[PDB]
């Protein structure tokens, strides 16, 4: 609302300034995200570990979610952080809102397992959904900040392949563009309390392993679009990614893609993540909700 | 529980200012408090208006909550501001934690309605809980802050009075001393984002409407003790009225009460009010669960 919102983004301020102490040093990066992680909808919420064609996973299904009617969940954390354990909250939220069980997946991450292992576990995970006999029409994939890319480059890694595309595709303040050419970089570096040019570049890089910045399954800002099922598109105006999200959207409907955007004022980075007490991140996965039933039905 | 008290600290800091940037206006300051307030518990809470012997009131049933064992909660706000609004969500999570019904007052204010108006609705609202057939063994008076204070002059006025006396008692960082002698003033002054000895006192006068500080139903740490129920205290040590707590524990301990008191490290005032994202706030609310539960069996 306000007094919510500058709690949030005293929050990030925070979270964005134990980033830059951590260094380069990885382990610190990972338990600064882990330490901002609660679970208070644990109690009521059902946590079932399995293994998603090798790809370590969790379904988390919101009380009275179908088992037919499913969200495979990309984390955020820049492809080097996050897991299940950082995002289980909001996943359990989108799972209510939607009455769909969530597949939330440990995906490999960098500097470890760097691109293109993020791309092909979540291709390994979908195909594996596929195997259990969950219609392509009744699956949503999801995910938020790099998920949010990885979303992308999973449906155009799966179109390429010529496996049944999904329903539709939810991303949440997706990154899209590795070298942060985005005019947002500029025109929000003032109002995003967390993510800026620099560290985001630093992440890229160490995602990347040496690779090319414009790789299409990395960056999906300059894949191809043509063919993917609709997309859902939330970004914040306050955010350096607003411009990942602008022109994802732009460049998708001119390759015929039935796109939403929405661009929430004043809003944060994956602000979903303070629904707990942030009426507009509760809100955010409200609309998500709706959208999954109204493409699953 | 640290990027979480974090967030809680900045919050009261947030708070603190917005106080004293009203002055002494108590309309702005009422505003202030509602503003920092929302009910995100609200959409499996079942909430309903209903006048209280003669005080405007709620019940507030979370799911599981039983109709025949009750909490009559008394919210904070200094005497002069709060109400049903201000702490919906934290007497939700009172009702689903202890699995009883809550009937919360919009006891009557200062300076409109001053000291003793908000001990007579207390009083009040007890005896018509008592006329609808809910059994004083299964009634537990649960209050914050000034609604602390307010647990304990109820239960004095109710001994005085011969009606039979509910089953415990439950004061969260209650203030019992109007006039702010304890140590805690000066030893927590630091520490303490929201309740400073000044801005405290003069709102203890606005209450008294210029009566005596030492007034027992006032100021309860001066009143008898002898007969009351159980009592449940919880405080934070990072609280200026940590000795309200500690004085009122040994002072009812010695008058023969069976007092259970809990310093919280680290805590501040009310810290329950941040339950939906700081984990302490939770297992504070789980642990006065657990004693209405067992004080009602």
């Amino acid at each position: 609302a306000s007094p919510q919102l500058q709690m949030a983004l005293d929050g990030f301020k925070m979270m964005g300034e134990k980033m830059a102490q951590a260094g380069g040093d990885v382990k610190a990066m990972r338990a600064v995200m882990e330490e901002m992680a609660t679970f208070p909808s644990a109690g009521e919420t059902k946590c079932t570990p399995v293994n998603a064609g090798g790809v370590p996973a969790e379904w988390i299904a919101a009380p009275g979610a179908a088992d037919d009617r499913v969200i495979l969940y990309l984390h955020g954390g820049g492809y080097v952080m996050g897991s299940i354990t950082t995002h289980r909250e909001t996943i359990a939220r989108l799972s209510k809102a939607s009455g769909a069980r969530a597949l939330a997946l440990d995906y490999r991450l960098a500097p470890e397992y760097p691109f293109p292992a993020a791309v092909d576990d979540a291709t390994a995970a979908y195909r594996w959904l596929l195997s259990q006999d969950i219609k392509p029409s009744r699956i949503v994939v999801a995910g938020d900040s790099a998920g949010g890319g990885l979303v992308l480059a999973t449906l155009v890694a799966l179109r390429d392949a010529k496996v049944p595309l999904p329903a539709a595709g939810v991303c949440i303040s997706p990154w899209a563009d590795m070298e942060g050419t985005g005019a947002s970089m500029t025109t929000r570096a003032k109002a995003d309390p967390v993510v800026q040019k620099e560290m985001l570049v630093n992440m890229g890089k160490t995602y990347l392993g040496g690779k090319d910045a414009k790789s299409p399954l990395a960056a999906p800002l300059h894949a191809d679009f043509r063919g993917l099922p609709p997309l859902f598109i939330q970004v914040g105006d306050a955010e350096t990614l607003l411009d990942d999200s602008t022109r994802v959207a732009e460049k998708a409907k001119m390759a015929g893609v039935k796109v939403d955007l929405e661009i929430w004022p004043e809003m944060p980075h994956v602000w979903h993540l303070f629904a707990p007490f942030l009426p507009e991140g509760q809100q955010a996965i409200d609309k998500i909700g709706q959208y999954v039933k109204q493409r699953t039905a």
